[PDB]
């Protein structure tokens, strides 16, 4: 099934996922010439106080940091949306070396890794219904550069030992998603899709101009799982990332100057 190899990477999504090569695909390159200020576009409201995390997951293509999304404990409002969206899981996608990694790119730059909050939108009640909707999702795209630690990812780089193969689960409670977050909330934004299968266009995606810095020493952990199950021969989880997507007749439009 589906992957990131020579064999069933993602070139070959486009026979079992058509809309792999629709209108409205992620990701893309931002270029930041092009890319017009929109003085319309509101403040980013990112509201996680509340959150809830429940558990970690390594899914076979990257770990899920799953929350509780049965009441709006953690959402997402204003800038290019309407409505309300509440948070469901984040995940990242990284690379095998610190010179890709990330899905977006900006002016063809690749950063090391790229974390996704994927958000869904309240009015359609649940997240399988909201991603049959145009209009149904709201992901935070944060680019990581290599630097710094991130103390906020150290949970995380942590409990990754434990859900080492593919199907393996970890309790991860009380985890806070603000000490992933820059210190600014300037962004880009355009409307596109899932960058895994099943690759729906449902997507308004919403990408930070500022990276976090983690450090090599936890990027090295995130190359150390596996794409495998127990007991299968090893595969590390590396190079799990979509590359760019043709724009079409979309604009990315800037919320700053
Ligand atoms: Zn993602």
């Amino acid at each position: 099934h589906w992957g990131y190899g020579k064999h069933n990477g993602p070139e070959h999504w486009h026979k079992d996922f058509p809309i792999a090569k629709g209108e409205r695909q992620s990701p893309v390159d931002i270029d930041t010439h092009t890319a017009k200020y929109d003085p319309s576009l509101k403040p980013l409201s990112v509201s996680y106080d509340q959150a809830t995390s429940l558990r970690i997951l390594n899914n076979g293509h990257a770990f899920n940091v799953e929350f509780d999304d049965s009441q709006d404990k953690a959402v997402l409002k204003g800038g290019p949306l309407d409505g309300t969206y509440r948070l469901i899981q984040f995940h990242f996608h990284w690379g095998s070396l610190d010179g890709q990694g990330s899905e977006h790119t900006v002016d063809k730059k690749k950063y090391a890794a790229e974390l996704h909050l994927v958000h869904w939108n309240t009015k359609y009640g649940d997240f399988g219904k909201a991603v049959q909707q145009p209009d149904g999702l709201a992901v935070l795209g944060i680019f990581l550069k290599v630097g710094s630690a991130k103390p906020g990812l150290q949970k995380v780089v942590d409990v990754l030992d434990s859900i080492k193969t593919k199907g393996k689960s970890a309790d991860f409670t009380n985890f806070d998603p603000r000490g992933l977050l820059p210190e600014s909330l300037d962004y880009w934004t355009y409307p596109g899709s899932l960058t895994t299968p099943p690759l729906l266009e449902c997507v308004t995606w919403i990408v930070l101009k500022e990276p976090i810095s983690v450090s090599s020493e936890q990027v090295l952990k995130f190359r150390k799982l596996n794409f495998n199950g127990e007991g299968e021969p090893e595969e590390l989880m590396v190079d799990n990332w979509r590359p760019a997507q043709p724009l079409k007749n979309r604009q990315i439009k800037a919320s700053f100057k």
